[PDB]
């Protein structure tokens, strides 16, 4: 389990680079209006690049420090959520929204960090993963919510991507209770590199798509 976890965290770190300069590259096959997502996903991507890279390090040394994950996460997450937004809703009902997830991904995401050191199965471990479940979920709600009215190619391009959120983000909550069901610290690990790679990558590809659509294109 040792050598598979650092042989992902090293492919995933290549795997994050090539979503960021593919993105890029993709970039000029949509409108100039429809790229601004793809660069964010493609930025997205790049800070994922930066902090596998550290954490593959980190693994590689045998003393792993999860705070590398976390603090990309919390970058990463409620950038995410810029482009969802931008899909269904502008100027007031889009800066509240985006506002209120990222706070939301903010204290998922602190609750699970702060569950994650605790000791494996304490109450405190538990606290955060109930705390971070309910935000999660409640995000998820909000997620189901959007976009109802939409017809069309873009509804379809838009229901590809909150569908990757719904299945996609269940990893996550998989990986953490990991450690609980059996001798699978390491298994965390794959779980949360594997869940990062489709959920980045492929929720950019999903981006560059929505943009070929609403560029008009087939
Ligand atoms: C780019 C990385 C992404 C999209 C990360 C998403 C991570 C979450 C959805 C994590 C959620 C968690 C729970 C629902 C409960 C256990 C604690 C977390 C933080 C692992
Ligand atoms: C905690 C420190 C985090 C550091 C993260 C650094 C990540 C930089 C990686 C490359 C990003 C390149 C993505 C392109 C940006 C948008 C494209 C554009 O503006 O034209
Ligand atoms: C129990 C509810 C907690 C609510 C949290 C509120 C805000 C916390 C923000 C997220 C912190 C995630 C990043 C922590 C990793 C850095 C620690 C380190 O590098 O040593
Ligand atoms: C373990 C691996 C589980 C992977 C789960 C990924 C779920 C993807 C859901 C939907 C993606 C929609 C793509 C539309 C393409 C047309
Ligand atoms: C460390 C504390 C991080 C708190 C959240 C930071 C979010 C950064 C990304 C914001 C993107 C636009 C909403
Ligand atoms: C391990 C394979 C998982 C594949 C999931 C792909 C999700 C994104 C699809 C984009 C097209």
């Amino acid at each position: 389990m040792e050598e598979l976890t650092y042989r992902l965290f090293m492919v995933a770190t290549v795997g994050m680079l090539a979503g960021t300069v593919f993105l890029l590259a993709s970039s000029r096959e949509v409108k100039p209006e429809h790229r601004r997502g793809v660069y964010i996903s493609a930025l997205v991507c790049g800070i994922a690049w930066y902090h596998y890279q550290k954490m593959g390090a980190s693994w590689e040394s045998g003393s792993y420090d999860t705070g590398l994950r976390y603090v990309d996460w919390v970058l990463t997450v409620p950038l995410m959520f810029v482009e969802v937004l931008a899909v269904t809703r502008k100027g007031a009902a889009y800066n509240e929204a985006v506002r209120n997830w990222g706070i939301a991904a903010t204290v998922m995401i602190g609750a699970g960090y702060y569950g994650e050191t605790s000791a494996a199965g304490s109450n405190e471990y538990w606290t955060g993963f109930v705390i971070a479940m309910a935000t999660y979920v409640w995000l998820m709600r909000n997620l189901q919510a959007e976009g109802e009215g939409l017809k069309g190619d873009q509804a379809v391009a838009f229901e590809n991507i909150k569908n990757l959120i719904l299945v996609g983000w269940i990893i996550y909550p998989l990986g953490y209770i990991a450690p609980v069901v059996g001798d699978f610290d390491a298994i965390r690990e794959v779980l949360y590199t594997i869940a990062d790679i489709i959920n980045k990558v492929g929720l950019g590809v999903l981006v560059l798509q929505m943009a070929r659509v609403q560029s008009g294109e087939k």
